[PDB]
């Protein structure tokens, strides 16, 4: 049986944030959540997360995923572990202790760590990593066999010891029953540290091993925003790598921003500086061009989103959007819809093959198929208090620069004259014209400011 | 005499693409095309490209640049070379064999390789490179003199051999007559490999040399999208380096996207995240700001394109465009034209010094010089079936938010009243007003929803 | 007493620019200005900048910050120093000689250099740096004690010397009185070089030391645009690091463009590809999304700027702007103002809680609080010659797609009908309607082009 303890009871200062550190986001979810997902690879029978500062925010994020215990004050990693004792005391198994601020440790690394632990019959295994700049890290001193002898902190290190490149990531697997017996010994003999338990086990000459991360960047502990941006870069290359391996082309995967749960079908083409966030799905052969920003939306197959922002919406196959369009929450663009430059669609369903190419606002409308909106078309939905709905049937022709004042209905095949203000229904097959009549006055431009003579 | 054989008969799986691998683009042209351009540096008398999968797509891309031969099925690099035998058999000269999927090898490297080959009287020269991680590569085993003894594959390598850092890039120069005699020997004695020919030459103790690429990244073989994005990064730094050496300033040449044939005059200033594609030309002192996207367009000298998209158009000296404007195919912006924010110009010619600063669509128009378009101006060109042309003379003043319904003509110096719908011609020096007359109704706002009392 | 001499009398060719080299910008100010700011850390009693080519442009930039001297022609770094002799000759102190084209040397490095010089009682101290590729640099030859023996140029170097990794950055501290005596000796015995003075001091066996930069990139001399972009990258990481340490989150600090004097409060969140320029200030908890571009503007606390461009303006707490909006010079957005997509505000003050969500131009207006602008609203301010002002009171409702022709006044609580053209004042509490009346014609759509039957 595997257990997991997650330390998320962080008090520290360098984030300069009211938000507790582990809840700071990387690729769309909290650090603490990345860690929970790696922890899931060991299939723990119990996961206890230790909360402290702003416990309830943390508890909202992992609600129903983990048991919680609270450490009422800072007193070391030892005390933090000791808060889990009433849940874990005496159970037989292997317990991972991991911090909620090392969001880059992979599930695959944690499985390798638990496997090493079990296979070598360690009582403790320290997850280590190798760096050419170990300043500040506790060092792993091995004897020649090559068991861990001890962990030596910077401030207590000899000069030969300072040259050890193998350092303590602060992540461990312990035989569970022994972990708690040792902690109680340390507890009654005393701020205490989980590293103290390594001391106890060397005193009883129980076997302490060390499993070395192949990639040191995975060991990053995030204490400030500079490390958080480092984590972000690392995770971005990771997620974009997965996308590319699956058949997604990236002009620049080092500068394209795709959250952890975004899904992307093979043959997608993504230019640099594209942003996909939340529960976004992109269908096969879809092209996303530089500046495109999609939050919580489904885009179908064969679409082209050019430099446009799509929020909480659904977009069918073959749709073209942009450049410079805004699809705002609860819109649906049916198959082969064209939305052009400087068009906003808000809360509206747009039937298949319909076109709005320019300078148009469609707000709170239900629109049929094969509709044309001339440039400058405005739907008017909000009077200061009520929001009204417009219903536009199939094959309606809304002439350029007209104003459709809801609640109105445009019937199938109707037409609205360019420049009209529309305040009443237009039946199927009817036209409606609400505009003023051109009157020319010869020669009069001669007396106006723009005229070349008056210059 | 130099000859070149290009291997482009790729079957492989990791691209997950219907598009044959060598046709995947890097900086605006196919890998295979980058390779053809490096191959051109050796001035070959014959270039034979070996096609296989989807031969005709490949043949379209190199049409009239190379002879083609087809390998009907996968049977090794040896067989692929052997398909060129009826073209090259018996000719006297030095033959480069190169893959169409190594798009970063430079012309200058290939010239250095052919020079080394000729000067050292090699019968074969392997293009090699040095890496600290040679896993998976065939290794170059030299004796002390230091001729090539052999090429050792991973799966056949001794452990001392596994530590060789000199690896086979899979690019070679051969004495031509000997290449084909050796291949026929291997052929009749047998999937066969071009590497087998190195074996034959060591059997006859003919001289096999090795020319080492100074930059290992040049040796990249692209097998999947992760390598394709690597190639893209490498080529981007290359092209941007050339631009900078020639006098172009880059806020961030690591994140600016300029295709291989774009031309850029000295003194240009390019912010990060700009995109130039296709046959684009940018004149002296032109400023391009972050987000700008130019495809197949000529921009003159002293212009400022702020965050705007210009397609298949021509833009004269001194023009300012943006932010957030769209110049769509077949437009011309004359000298000192201003196009402002949220303006689309489509298929229109705009005479010198004309201004459209806001929220305007100019579609299918011929526009004179010194024209002003007030904000919200819409040209209406398409009725559902016909597309019409508008003709606007010099010094016309089109008032804000008016609607110009084509086919109409606005004569020199004419003026259109703000808010008008225009459906007939306006003569030179005339004004035209087609709008409704303001009627005020005192106190009535008191009974509407927006009014502070009704809140 | 410390003195500083800055060499800014650059003639060279590889910039391909009319602009003198040191005036080329990095993060919003000239190289020469970065250098002046590092020089300020030593608290010099005198700073003399040596100008040559286009002296007056240079003199404008440092006007009132430094004494100037002119070198009328290229004759070496020795001559350039010698131009400062009438200002500095005979004064007792330590003189830094530094080039105006090494914009990455830090104030902290220069203080460490002056401290080393004084503490070791050097007569000269060369600022050195260590690189694994020293080709082209003069090398520092030390004896074992380990004083500087000499500086050896590439073209005069022995082969053992060519392997020295310690190179001359071309920055020095000198005992001032000795500097000038030595230069005059070299002068009367002779193009001459500041390095010649090291020769003189070794002849008199005066103590020549060397202080080694910890970071070699700091030593970059900018001679062309490729190095200028390198400087830009280095400075960008520096400025963004400072921001992060202070509590600003960066999705990608390697691709976010913040000038040297921009100020940013803790808890700000900045997506990649954001641009802050000039004297911009960003308040606490403000969110800036990808594409945002702010020049010389103050943004208050709790605002959200989504993909929008703000120039020379002021923006209060809680304001939301974007996506795709343009705030142009001399605008003020009061508290909780919403500016939505495809809206331009130019030279206007917008009272608190006012909303313009779409497709609107507000030009030269004074706007009260709680105003609503329906989509498509256009203010008309310029007639070809005069620019007029519009005054819009509190709680005005300007209906969608209307045209407000200045000079007009909309009184408190007034309403303008959607689609209206407004040419006269609307009193407080009045409505104004200036639009044409809808007329429907049944069945007539049947004979138009869009109709499904006519397809
Ligand atoms: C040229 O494109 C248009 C022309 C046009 O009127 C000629 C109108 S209109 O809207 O003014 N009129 C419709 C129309 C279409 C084709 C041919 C003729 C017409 N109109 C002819 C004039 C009108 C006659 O009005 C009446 O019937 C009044 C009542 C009576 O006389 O009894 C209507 C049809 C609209 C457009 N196009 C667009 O608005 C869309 C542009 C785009 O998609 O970007
Ligand atoms: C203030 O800027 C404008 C004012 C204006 O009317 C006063 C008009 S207008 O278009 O309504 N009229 C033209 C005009 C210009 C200057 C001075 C006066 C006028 N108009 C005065 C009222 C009109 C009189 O109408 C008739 O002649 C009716 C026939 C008759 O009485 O016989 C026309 C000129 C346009 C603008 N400006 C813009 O549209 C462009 C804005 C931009 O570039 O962003
Ligand atoms: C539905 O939203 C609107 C409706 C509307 O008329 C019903 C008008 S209106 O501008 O045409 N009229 C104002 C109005 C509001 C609420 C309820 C009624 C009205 N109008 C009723 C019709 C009008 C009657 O006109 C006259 O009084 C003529 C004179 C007379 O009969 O004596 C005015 C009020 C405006 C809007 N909304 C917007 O423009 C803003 C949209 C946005 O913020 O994006």
């Amino acid at each position: 049986s595997n257990f997991a303890i997650i330390l998320a009871a962080g008090k520290g200062t360098r984030m300069k944030s009211d938000l507790p550190k582990v809840l700071h986001k990387v690729a769309g979810i909290s650090m603490l959540e990345h860690v929970f997902r790696s922890v899931g690879a060991i299939q723990p029978e119990k996961t206890v997360t230790v909360v402290g500062h702003k416990a309830e925010l943390v508890e909202e994020v992992l609600a129903e995923q983990t048991e919680f215990v609270t450490q009422s004050e800072q007193l070391g990693t030892g005390h933090a572990v000791m808060m889990t004792e009433p849940i874990l005391e005496g159970l037989s198994g292997h317990t991972l202790v991991i911090a909620g601020d090392t969001p880059l440790i992979t599930g695959e690394s944690l499985k390798n760590l638990i496997d090493f632990h079990i296979n070598h019959k360690n009582v403790a295994t320290i997850l280590t990593a190798e760096t050419d700049n170990p300043f500040g890290y506790g060092r792993i001193v091995r004897n020649d066999n090559a068991e861990v002898l001890r962990i030596v902190e910077q401030k207590d290190a000899t000069d030969f010891e300072k040259q050890i490149k193998e350092i303590n990531t602060g992540t461990y697997v312990f035989d569970n029953e022994r972990l708690f017996e040792a902690l109680k010994n340390i507890n009654t003999n005393n701020e205490y540290y989980i590293t103290d338990v390594i001391g106890i086990f060397r005193e009883t000459g129980e076997k302490v091993g060390a499993y070395t991360l192949k990639d040191f960047d995975e060991s990053l502990g995030v204490n400030d925003r500079v490390a958080l941006a480092t984590a972000e870069s690392v995770m971005r290359r990771r997620i974009n790598h997965k996308h590319m391996v699956n058949g997604v082309s990236f002009v620049n995967p080092e500068a394209t921003y795709i959250d952890i749960d975004v899904e992307i079908a093979p043959e997608v083409q993504i230019e640099a500086n594209v942003i996909l966030k939340g529960q976004t799905k992109i269908g096969a052969e879809t092209v996303l061009t530089n500046g495109t920003y999609v939050v919580d939306s489904t885009i179908g197959a064969g679409a082209v989103i050019t430099n446009s922002m799509i929020e909480e919406s659904s977009v069918a196959d073959g749709v073209t959007v942009g450049p410079y369009a805004h699809i705002r929450p609860n819109s649906s663009l049916g198959a082969q819809v064209h939305i052009g430059n400087f068009v906003e669609v808000k809360g509206s369903s747009i039937g298949e093959n319909t076109k709005a190419g320019h300078l148009t606002y469609i707000g709170n409308c239900e629109v049929g198929s094969n509709v044309n909106f001339g440039a400058g078309t405005i739907t008017v939905n909000y009077d200061g208090k009520n929001k009204y709905k417009t219903v536009i049937g199939d094959n309606v022709f809304v002439g350029s620069n007209s104003t459709i004042i809801a609640p109105v209905e445009l019937g199938d095949n109707s037409l609205v004259g360019a420049g009209s203000t529309i305040t009443k229904d237009v039946p199927a097959d009817a036209i409606a014209i609400g505009r003023g009549r051109q009157i020319n006055k010869d020669e009069y431009a001669t007396r106006l400011p723009h005229h070349p003579k008056n210059q």
